[PDB]
């Protein structure tokens, strides 16, 4: 059972700007997703300080980067706080309407796409490199859900019958045909070292057969 939703008009506009603007510095999508994962991990860590049972769903706080050249996917997995169904529908837990407004004012006032995370909508930088994004998530207070969008103005939400996650979020990037450099180990390592060197959680880059 799949529910299809329209993006708010401002988010659709943000997504088409990300997709259509000529902008060569695409590698910053990975910094933005890792930063989102770090923020999610901070949230469950804070809640566990006063309630250790919040970690019954998984004690380890970490980030995995999983390239798969056969599927042409790069998956960013974290064991952070996760998202409820309502979070997913409400722009993946962001204040994306007001953040898009601020971001687009900044852009015509000098800024470039790389500053997107200062406006709280860094998730959407995934569409620099991905034709489709699937987000699988599990919050302690809800069931496991899958969000998906190929842009074009709509997204879907369904209950996820896939492999149970425990707690956290998995962002599966279905890469564009010409963006497969972000499946190569040396390229991913370079980007993590350049932009994510002070993330306070282990980032494990999986290797392939
Ligand atoms: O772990 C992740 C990954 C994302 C995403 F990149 F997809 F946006 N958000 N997120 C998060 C952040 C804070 C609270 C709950 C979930």
């Amino acid at each position: 059972e799949v529910e299809t939703f329209a993006f708010q008009a401002e988010i659709a506009q943000l997504m088409s700007l990300i997709i259509n603007t000529f902008y060569s510095n695409k590698e910053i999508f990975l910094r933005e997703l890792i930063s989102n994962s770090s923020d999610a991990l901070d949230k469950i860590r804070y809640e566990s300080l006063t309630d250790p049972s919040k970690l019954d769903s998984g004690k380890e706080l970490h980030i995995n980067l999983i390239p798969n050249k056969q599927d042409r996917t790069l998956t960013i997995v974290d064991t952070g706080i996760g998202m409820t169904k309502a979070d997913l529908i409400n722009n993946l837990g962001t204040i994306a309407k007001s953040g898009t407004k601020a971001f687009m004012e900044a852009l015509q006032a000098g800024a470039d796409i790389s500053m997107i995370g200062q406006f709280g909508v860094g998730f959407y930088s995934a569409y620099l490199v991905a034709e489709k994004v699937t987000v699988i998530t599990k919050h302690n207070d809800d069931e496991q859900y899958a969000w998906e969008s190929s842009a074009g103005g709509s997204f879907t939400v369904r209950t996820d019958t896939g492999e149970p996650m425990g707690r956290g979020t998995k962002v599966i990037l279905h890469l564009k045909e010409d963006q497969t450099e972000y499946l190569e180990e040396r390229r991913i390592k370079e980007i993590v070292k350049k932009h994510s060197q002070f993330i306070g959680y282990p980032i494990t880059l999986f290797v392939e057969k």
